[PDB]
């Protein structure tokens, strides 16, 4: 999850 979303934003 921490990593999508770093990547999504
Ligand atoms: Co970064």
């Amino acid at each position: 999850l921490a990593e999508a979303l770093h990547n999504a934003l």
